[PDB]
């Protein structure tokens, strides 16, 4: 029996126990429709394993194990709800992901893996996955709660000075170097994904965009982000084609971040989605700083070093030349130790479910798979998704 | 997450690792067809597990681990072969059960339940199952080799005197009591199913007939045959209606066995099948012993006590009254020690693959499932069938 139990044991293996449970659990859902039960063999199968399957679903991991405290986000695929695992009394942030909606129409995988290789790295710059489970209608992702909110809410609540901008930019740079060292590139760095913890220190979150690189250090996918205020030219060019951009697409985003933090608006803002795309494409000519908004030459120099063609953009020789940039001189922190210095904005958190750093959200009614006639097997793409710390 | 791992661990459970691996392996077998793979979900799933599945199938116990010494039986569902496990060098008998011929004849069940009840109870009176597994075409049951042949062979080689018949009947009685105690009725007691071990002692074998009982100990259906000469009148009338029978059908078969063993022919023999059925329905009238063929007044008595209507048949008030019949007097064996006394026929056996107590066999075949055009799940009914000690 030698190697068999070992393949089942390895928690990274695709045929460990919780994958076998996912598999059998999915197969049941794809066969329990009163059309398919006309088949002799399908009916007998369900009649035996139906009972014990619901007993499993009871013991496994379920939305009922958690209390919905408040809704802190949405979502387009689901919600971001502040939850308290009743058994552990612990607080988490849970992202619901509608399946069906998760069928972005062409090719998929496996799918997760990006989030897998992040969790198994446990960087303190990346919002951390603890548990991940599913039912018939949703994928569930249980993350560490970030009670300081995102940097959208921060910039809308403060006039960010350059002393703060150094700090938040530096921690983003250290987070991107962390993700890049895992073999991934983010492709969606924006203030929505920059989240602050108990102490006002920043972590990056993956909203499903991170991708593992070539052996050329490239990625070439297809799959989008919708609004482009923070997206580089090489990514926009490639949505039509494929089209191989490197890790330096993320450093463009840092430049956009630093512009918005010091200026008040994004560099290529426009009413229309079109106008922003065309303005980003025309960045050699469209980028400019407002007449008033006073900005140090060092800061203005760094922004422009990030917002150029990816041929000459700052940081495609490695991250070291980002750290050397004069804008990052300060009396308060070293790159060596910044995550244990004092943050500029420490949140005033009064309890462990304080969510005052998250805007309120209305109650919006969900859409799902069509009931099939013949076996279509909608659930097979999620065999292996369930994950336990 | 407590007694979930209890469920998978326990090999009594219907969803241990074997059932989960059976589950996955069937899911792949039923889905890998060029027709169904126009579906993207199904193709995506297969591309992920296809490879690692063939790996398991290789690791798992499989028909190649066994050398085939000789075919000793057959077997409308497949042959019975004397095999030798290559790693353990041990000798077993292996039944093959064509999956195609198993679904047709009949519904449904389960099945292999009976045999789990029998395996995990492990009576020395019942042929012992050791391993059980499957591939795409066949089912496989590895049992202990019974090198002394069946009692059809014995009765055809020896004029059996009464002192021998006392022994063999006694062991059939103790064996049926074991099976009955387990909540099973055999429904198929006949010399074919009575096999002799190295020492000349007797065990019963299930040929897929044993059935699990009532809350009292008496359940119905048919299904079924037993086998024409040995069927009780209640099983024969039972094809609907007020048709319902318990353990007392096996005790009819004991009496038929004792008639043949002492007379040389079955009590209700006939050229046609319908001749035997009509004699059995007319058993108050058709049973009679050849005047010459000498039968002690006790052997006549026991036979006639078994061969009557079910409500006056020996064994309705339990087995204890079968044991104190005047026929079972002897000086050789008690009822608590009989299986450690001298059997009347010990087969001298030259090696551990001697098969001289089994006739020769041959004549090729093979035949399996029509290729599906959509999903039909022809491998679903066998999920959970894999068994190991």
């Amino acid at each position: 029996q030698r190697k068999l139990e070992a393949l089942i044991r390895d928690p990274r293996s695709p045929i460990n126990v919780e994958s076998l449970l996912d598999g059998l659990n999915s197969l049941v859902l794809d066969l329990d429709f009163p059309a398919l039960r006309k088949n002799k063999n399908i009916d007998n199968f369900l009649n035996r394993y139906e009972k014990i399957v619901k007993k499993i679903r009871g013991l496994q991991m379920k939305a009922e194990d958690y209390d919905v405290v408040k809704v802190i986000g949405r979502g387009a695929f689901g919600e971001v709800q502040l939850v308290r695992h009743k058994a552990s009394q612990k607080v988490y942030a849970m992202k619901l992901l509608s399946k069906f909606e998760m069928i972005k129409r062409s090719d998929s995988a496996f799918f997760w893996e990006e989030r897998d290789i992040m969790a198994f790295a446990n960087s303190p710059w990346v919002v951390q996955l603890f548990c991940a489970f599913q039912d018939d209608k949703y994928l569930y992702m249980v993350m560490e709660y970030m009670p300081g909110g995102d940097l959208v809410n921060l910039m809308s609540n403060y006039d960010v000075p350059e002393k703060w901008a150094k700090f938040y930019t530096a921690e983003v740079v250290l987070a991107l170097d962390a993700i890049h060292s895992m073999g991934l590139i983010h492709r969606d760095v924006k203030p929505d994904n920059m989240l602050l913890d108990k102490h006002g220190h920043l972590k990056l979150a993956d909203f499903g965009t991170c991708m593992k690189m070539d052996e050329t250090g490239m990625v070439h996918c297809d799959t989008a982000v919708g609004t482009p205020d923070y997206i580089s030219p090489e990514v926009l060019k490639s949505q039509g084609g494929d089209g191989y951009y490197g890790r330096e697409c993320d450093w463009w985003s840092v430049g956009v971040f630093l512009f918005e933090m010091l200026v008040g608006d994004t560099p290529f803002y426009a009413d229309s989605l079109v106008g922003t795309y065309s303005k980003i494409m025309d960045h050699k000519n469209s980028l400019c700083f407002p007449e008033d908004a006073e900005i140090s030459k060092h800061a203005k120099n760094l922004i422009c070093a990030f917002l150029t063609d990816r041929e000459v953009r700052l940081g495609r020789n490695g991250v070291e030349e980002i750290k050397q940039h004069p804008f990052f001189k300060n009396d308060q922190w070293n790159w060596d130790n910044i995550r244990e210095t004092a943050a500029p904005v420490v949140p005033e958190l009064s309890s462990d479910i304080d969510s005052s750093n998250f805007d309120d959200i209305e109650d919006d009614d969900v859409e799902t798979f069509p009931i099939p006639k013949a076996f279509v097997g909608n659930q097979l793409p999620f065999i292996g998704f369930t994950y336990y710390r």
